[PDB]
């Protein structure tokens, strides 16, 4: 009708999508393991690696192993038909005081390693 | 991949459908507010109004007006373009206690006032 | 652990609250029921009802009987117990690609019919 | 009020809670690590390891390091303060059409890998 107010659930505009290397006949090192996040983001959003790299803004290698980045619920979704995805989840803060993500920084290309 | 879990957030599978009644002319009585639920049921979930009256739970014309009834998210999304739909939102319990909807208990078109 | 990410769930801050005047004695005319609002918003968010009209930014007398404003999912929980209340929910946008909520406008008590 | 229905959201019961082994000069077996997820339930539950074993009903330490067990919110919350725990989110099927959570399964300390 013209006065039809349909529910229109919250969403999510920073993810987190980590990444199964454990089967890897040889295992990969840190930086091939973020090459990895890389091309793994610009398959899944379907744009080039450079657009895909300003998309992300943390990853990890150690405390877990996959990377975050900006994107749509829907665009999160692409990531399900993936090779090796794991989680597709949503980033939440680990300082909710300061809102600031987790992981090592990653901008730009570059990465920041954080304790 | 094979073992991506991806986060969607929960379903709903219990919706609230409010009927606006406030611009004909003849004002509705009760049941006739109960019958026009029972069609718009039928109607936007497009099947028979049998059928529709089984799927269907609780019901208003005092405290509100409109009704409630097991269905998906894809199959409520269909209410939004019927005439006289106003809110189309998941239903809550009233008494998550015990489980309870609130509005009068709709049992194939026997209804029971709540006290 | 300093590096835990706990799910923060996204949530709301538009809220509909819609009231029942079925049981009063005289029925409220219009201006009555926007009064109505406001003392309700007042009472929900713990303010006076001249702080709680400029939180206001919607209601219905004839579509629905409800006001919509600004706030949290947390303040919208302490509208539970008051007297009237009916349904308590987020607001959707009734024109999802224009970001408009439905109802008339309300800005300071002055209210615009939307036709 | 008696009929006032506040909008429940809806909330999760199957929790994935991850871990951080990447500390350890030299890392923790399986077996190791499968231990370390019980006595984290234990004390994120506040319960008996035999308790927790009971809750727990997933886990890996190939594909991811984490443990997925049957908890509320409210449970899950109590995580985000004890050493080494990483994610905690709600699980989400690996086959939506099945019901299937991903992982080894977990039956009160047997684990039959599943790929």
């Amino acid at each position: 009708g013209a006065m039809t107010v349909l529910f229109e659930g919250c969403d999510y505009n920073h993810w987190l999508i980590t990444m199964d290397f454990s089967k890897e006949e040889t295992p990969k090192s840190p930086e091939e393991m973020v090459a990895a996040y890389e091309e793994t983001c610009a398959q899944g959003l379907g744009i080039s690696v450079e657009e895909a790299k300003q998309r992300m803004y943390a990853c990890s290698t150690t405390t877990y192993q996959g990377f975050q980045a900006i994107m749509t619920e829907q665009e999160s979704e692409k990531f399900k038909d993936l090779p090796g995805v794991v989680f597709i989840l949503p980033d939440s803060y680990i300082d909710p005081q300061n809102k600031e993500y987790g992981g090592d920084k990653y901008e730009n290309g570059v990465i920041t390693h954080r304790p």
